[PDB]
């Protein structure tokens, strides 16, 4: 459990390792937060979310 096999890489969902080093990414709809690891909505329905309201 080195990089993405540790807590996912504290990524928020997509880890890759890429030459060594963590990098995570988002499905489409969302946008990766200025920490390089959450994942932002884009709009009011994301992909994967239970409807709240």
């Amino acid at each position: 459990r080195k990089l993405c096999s540790l807590d996912n890489g504290d990524c928020d969902q997509f880890c890759h390792e890429e030459q060594n080093s963590v990098v995570c990414s988002c499905a489409r709809g969302y946008t990766l937060a200025d920490n390089g690891k959450a994942c932002i909505p884009t709009g009011p329905y994301p992909c994967g979310k239970q409807t709240l309201e």
